[PDB]
């Protein structure tokens, strides 16, 4: 049908029908008469699969030849989605397979809908993870992704009486077409135990040991041949593991397993959890003997000529001290040489400030789990300091605070400090990111090691988040541009001499308009919900967290709804108020939030007065998936974070690349987008960083602006009373007391602008064609944020590698 | 190279080769440059099964279409072992396979060593259902097996210092080829909760739900195309279940889980657990929704005409009180009407008379675990005494024996009782085993219902008990009376008239001789052990038991040691004495049993005056894969148990099928061999039951036996002294005192008999030309313990339905 679906050749078309029959047949064991469409999906995604093999062994032998540096890419998610229409877009095979499919009585994309996500991660980190291995693909690199095959990803969120409620997501319940498992390459990992010093050196003995077996998937790039490899660990028991009596002991083999059973989903809350531990220690101590394995198949002077290790976050750290470990205390070299070769083969990047979310391992939890590790780590520390202490002679106050080791009631390890010690390059994620680790919490570091320090401003790629998921804008950009565009974004620029082309404009409204016309009635049919596809599609979808400020959001929707009651005949912008997003199951107050959000939704989407002027929707379940279907059809992006909370952002470059406007403040990545489509095609409000630091040093009182602003009183005075909660009139009593006295991301202090700025977004939406223009130049100069641009960045600042463009042979 | 494997068509190698090709390919994911044995072995598996799924496909259709009357064999238990060699057989694929895996430079038999056994089952009753899911196929019958699939097996042992050590059976490590997952077909099952009685009956509520997953295996009849289905149900938890804190909720769902999770290895030993409770209702609930929703798919007095339901023994009792709950409470038949079909579906075969062997649950576990089963119990009970009162008036004894409800201490319900009063037919599997239930242990039922008792004498399937496991003997036999007899077995009568022909003699005699060579070398190969074989291979293989009585053996075997010490330049016929089984882990005198038999090769097995006249082995981890190794390599089979004890056997069946004699009690089927051989063909010895039932009227004490028998002294002062563990010289005092003191199974008793026996086959052995004349007057009369001889006589007797050999069409 479209051009950038590639073409349905008579010999291709053919050969897939006939390959399609043959999965039905020998792999599924059914025919055409029992067959149902969930049999039909997965005799699809065998014949995909069968044409990743070849690429998939001929890349990895042509690795195996030319021995390049590898790259690894560690981390405890990846946040992937569904794997069958990214296959098909990057083979080239999409209207092929569309055709093949139409042919034999069936819709694909009925069939691509019944495909379960692998939501192996919480949200912008793990999906991060997902978009680099796309690049690194797509690029050429010799990579290779690590982590953990959970079992159970992120939880399923069902809302009960607008009450968030959690479900096992059992993801792997009928079978991932996709997977190979590769139980010949397990390998052991060692738990607890002690260390015994012989006179040759340190031993780890007495130890339990737990089996990781590895599951490989296929990471293929676009239409340039390569398929590189994730392998994900599963933790096994040993067989004689244990060994009434007998049959407890084969029974408690689950405690073992269980290390991969379960994705931890509390996101920017650090927990000192024994598990979650192991899970850390699991994929490094694994990972690491496949590195080193690797290596040797071809003296460790050239490791990191040959290796490159890539830590995402500090989840991962435990590589230093393991890579130290297996240095010393295994290959015997010396502690110097050992030290050497793991900053130059290790890099640390970073994705927080919020404290709470900082990992700092209690020592009593080391101690007994990893005893040569913490002594390993001890080590570090003293020679780290010493040369702190050479270098600032005198300054005791910087050894306490550049220790990795933190005194206090319990004594903790702060991962971070190891992490900056033991790579040779530390990255934040967007430029006033790793400005802000520069200035405040690794200042100390930078002051010692200024070389280190780098940025590497997040990206997205552009296969999923524009080709896949919006193949209406992807052809109409492509019928002017060409198709060069999809992996090398920065060509959309040319866009820019279509602003004033009537064609274009139209085409680009047109498409908008079908995306919300199709996600309105995916509403109605998976949740009887009924909404305008006429208003202003307004949306905030991310994780729950305060920090967000989605309540904020639920100000100005208030907001919106009293002013509509107060002049109910005077005539305002149409708008669907969507929120989506998953709370972490421990965390009241973001509980809390989503429950006033469909409370707001109960008065406001029944009130006659109101009519389909106002409607606020709950998204129920927010995964990838439906970031897919509803991120196409939005008309205004929300990226209110409080200014400095927000390390880069990575949901605001989505909204950008498919053609919505974004409201938002200098946060992250989104003073980079602002930077680049011009301040006067962006919705900027709000407190900037140097403001929120002025208010902190005064002394926030929201009791000033309750007091200043009547409209922002009459909201609290309808929260605490139960004008949203009838029949538990103190329901809010929570969000009114922490918003009035313990707000530390200072909600009212940006409400005023943020309103003012929304009645300068409706103004605009009321003249189409001008919305429309503003949106191309959005569009056109979205290029920046591609993962492709991010890739080539590590690969050249940190990793030391080209990118290549170039073909393998098919 | 031999004809009884099949043809090697130019076509059908070609086509071989080049599926086996695409195997390793698209579904291995290797290359030749990097594929290991394993690999090779898998391609091989998934190119056969390709052939299994055009027949498995249409055959079921063929019963939707005819709707003939279905069979469920139920049982806990399947002992499968290997499948890949058995379905080339099947097939007529065997020399096709080996041509074209030859051409490919590859050694079959070397791959078909890599497939670990299919071990779902302790030892006869579990290998039973095997062999009848074989011949069920092979007879056309619309036949179903049902079991549990557990993710253990019986365990892998291990010998260590003379002693058994366990090890999990990880079967399913490396993935199973064979078995389809059907999690369409998932059903609910029941468990705890309470009974509501409303105006509209009981109902069974607040339950606790698993779920039950099918995993269908395929069964392919001899070389008629038809292709029956075992379905193995798995437990998995439902996805709210317990649904911190939420991260222990997902790990809790193994509570659920662990139903499936291994195999209970205390074969004729009764526990009242929980766990194996569980097991018996998950297969029974999961299985009859199964059954009923086929019915539907076509009023229940039709519903015995459609369905027989076996049960294997009392382990799914449960299928009378929940055929009866669904008719009743669900289906709201009148008691009486649920009844009749009840009893008319359901048939019970018992397989033993041990009193510790027999399900006697404890009420208070019905009662918490299954409350409305009991309640159905209850009023079942009350019925059937209703009806022995009515017949027996006053005999208010016989109403307490026949009660399905046992008083005492703590309450029992009598499993055997329940499936005698709720089953149209109760069988014994040999007929001095039918027999002795009939005038002991079910004597009351029988005189109430006599016409429901009937014998089913067992019998061993020939396809993987001749032509799989020794195919030199099928050859030589097809030589002479062709092909037809691997699935007519009566026809090897027609082999009397060779018995004095001088070619096959020798021919008899050659393909022992190689067998036991092939024997020999594989015991140094995989265990570094060194045997004579030109010796008698005297082999006793089994689970190890006190009434089986490898103690006898070793009384035997330390009589010739000693005899041999006594006279060492006297000649003696060299043997090999081979004793291999498991012991249940919690059974003390098996185990002490094991260390005795090692302990004894020990001294023999170094002692420079006995040279290689006398071995002894222990032959380590015995199952169905290592049956087919030293069963066609026997001379002499053990079959000693006391008589009155082995309710059949069939070991002893695939030993005379395979060119040894017997030496045995008159017990089990061995009174039905020696009559269909001839006893002058047969080396019987030892009391007959009558004898054994004198003995114990009077007294049986052991120390008689030990004051006039010197030979028999000299032994018990060589245990007790520490002769055979001069390290620790008590090590054995359990065993002796059991042997004077305890001993229920009359070892002492035997033991003059059974020696004078002994010397008479080694008086035959020195003339082999009259040993082989004897084999082949076994091996001639041997037709009637094929499994397709009791099969079809389940058939005709019991589920009213005719066998037929016609072929399906290809
Ligand atoms: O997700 C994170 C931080 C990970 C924090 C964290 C802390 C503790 C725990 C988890 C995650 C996961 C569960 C266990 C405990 N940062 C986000 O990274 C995105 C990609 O760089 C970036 O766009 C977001 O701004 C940043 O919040
Ligand atoms: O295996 C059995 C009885 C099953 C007894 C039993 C009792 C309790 C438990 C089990 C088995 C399995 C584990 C849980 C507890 N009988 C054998 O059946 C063979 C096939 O009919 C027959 O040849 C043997 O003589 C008989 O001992």
């Amino acid at each position: 049908q479209i051009s950038v679906r590639g073409l349905a050749g008579v010999e291709n078309v053919t050969e897939l029908k006939k390959n399609f029959n043959r999965h039905l047949h020998f792999t599924l064991v059914k025919d055409r008469n029992v067959a149902t469409p969930r049999d039909y999906y997965f005799a699809l995604a065998h014949t995909v699969r069968d044409h990743l093999v070849g690429r998939w062994i001929r890349t990895q032998q042509h690795y195996y030849e030319k021995d390049p540096k590898r790259i690894y890419y560690l981390s405890l998610e990846f946040y992937m989605g569904r794997t069958l229409q990214n296959t098909m877009v990057n083979l080239a095979l999409e209207n092929a397979c569309d055709e093949a499919t139409y042919q034999l009585g069936l819709d694909m994309e009925e069939l691509e809908e019944i495909e379960e996500d692998a939501g192996l991660g919480n949200g912008g980190l793990g999906r991060l993870a997902a978009c680099f291995l796309d690049s690194m693909a797509t690029l050429g690199l010799a990579a290779y992704g690590y982590g953990i095959r959970y079992e159970f990803g992120i939880f399923n969120q069902k809302i009960c009486g607008g009450w968030q409620m959690e479900e096992a997501d059992d993801w792997l319940r009928y079978g991932n077409p996709w997977e190979k498992a590769r139980p010949e390459f397990t390998l052991p990992v060692h738990f607890y135990g002690r260390v015994e010093h012989t006179s040759q050196g340190a031993k780890w003995v007495d130890t339990q040991v737990v089996l990781a077996m590895p599951y490989d998937t296929p990471v293929p790039g676009y239409r340039n041949n390569v398929v590189n490899t994730m392998r994900l660990w599963s933790a096994k028991a040993p067989n004689d593991f244990n060994l009434g009596g007998y049959i407890q002991a084969v029974l408690d083999r689950n405690l073992a397993e269980n290390i991969s059973r379960v994705l931890y989903p509390n996101d920017n809350f650090f927990e000192g959890k024994e598990l979650r531990l192991k899970q850390e220690y699991f994929v490094v101590a694994a990972t690491l003997q496949d590195i080193i394995r690797r290596f040797k198949s071809s003296n460790f002077d050239a490791f990191p000529d040959k290796v490159a290790i890539q830590l995402n976050d500090t989840h991962p750290s435990l590589a230093i001290p393991e890579l130290m470990r297996v240095l010393v205390d295994l290959e015997r070299l010396d502690w110097d040489k050992a030290w050497e070769v793991t900053v130059k083969t290790c890099a640390y990047t970073n994705h927080t400030v919020l404290p709470e979310a900082l990992e700092r391992w209690p020592v009593h939890l080391l101690e007994t789990l990893l005893p040569r590790h913490l002594q390993i780590i001890y080590e570090i520390n003293q020679r780290f300091l010493n040369r702190v202490a050479a270098a600032f002679p005198g300054d005791v106050d910087r050894l306490r605070r550049m220790s990795l080791v933190e005194e206090g009631a319990v004594k903790r390890i702060n991962m971070a400090h190891l992490c900056i010690a033991g790579s040779h390059a530390v990255n934040g994620v967007a430029r006033i990111h790793s400005e802000i680790l520069k200035k405040t919490i690794f200042k100390d570091f930078y002051e010692l090691e200024p070389h280190k320090f780098q940025n590497k401003t997040n990206g997205i790629t552009p296969r999923r988040w524009l080709v896949l998921c919006n193949p209406g804008l992807a052809e109409i950009i492509a019928e002017r541009i060409g198709e060069e565009y999809i992996s090398d974004l920065d060509q959309l620029r040319k866009l820019l001499s279509y602003v004033d082309d009537e064609a274009f404009i139209r085409d680009v409204a047109k498409v908008k308009q079908e995306n919300k016309l199709k996600f309105a009635a995916y509403l109605e049919r998976e949740y009887k919900v009924h909404i305008n596809p006429n208003s202003l599609f307004d949306v905030q979808v991310k994780r729950i967290h305060e920090y967000k400020r989605q309540l904020l959001n639920c100000l100005h929707v208030i907001t919106l709804y009293n002013r509509i009651k107060k002049e109910p005949n005077k005539f305002v912008v149409p708008r669907t108020v969507m929120i989506g997003g998953k709370a972490a199951p421990g965390y009241h107050m973001a509980k809390m939030i989503i429950k006033l959000i469909t409370a707001i939704g109960d008065v406001v989407n029944h009130d006659p007065v109101v009519g389909d002027r106002l409607r606020v929707i709950f998204l129920e379940n927010y995964r990838v998936s439906l970031a897919e279907k509803v991120i196409p059809a939005a008309d205004l992006s929300e990226q209110i974070s409080t200014a400095g909370t927000e390390a880069s952002g990575t949901g605001n470059m989505k909204f950008m690349l498919n053609g919505a406007l974004t409201i938002g403040t200098m946060d992250g990545a989104n003073v980079e987008m602002a930077e680049e489509a011009g301040e006067e095609n962006f919705f900027i409000f709000g407190m900037r960083v140097e403001d929120v630091d002025r208010l902190d040093q005064r002394g926030y009182n929201a009791q000033e602006y309750y007091d200043r602003i009547p409209e922002l009183r009459q909201i609290i005075e309808q929260l605490s009373s139960g004008f949203f909660s009838p029949k538990q009139p103190d329901l809010f009593k929570d969000i009114v007391n922490m918003l009035m006295h313990h707000d530390r991301f200072k909600v009212f202090a940006d409400y005023e602008e943020y309103v003012k700025c929304q009645e300068r977004v409706s103004a605009l939406y009321k003249n189409p064609r001008e919305w429309t223009r503003m949106v191309i130049r959005n569009i056109a100069t979205s290029g920046k944020f591609s993962s492709d641009r991010t890739i080539a960045q590590y690969a050249r600042e940190i990793w030391g590698v080209e990118p290549s463009r170039q073909r393998l042979p098919a």
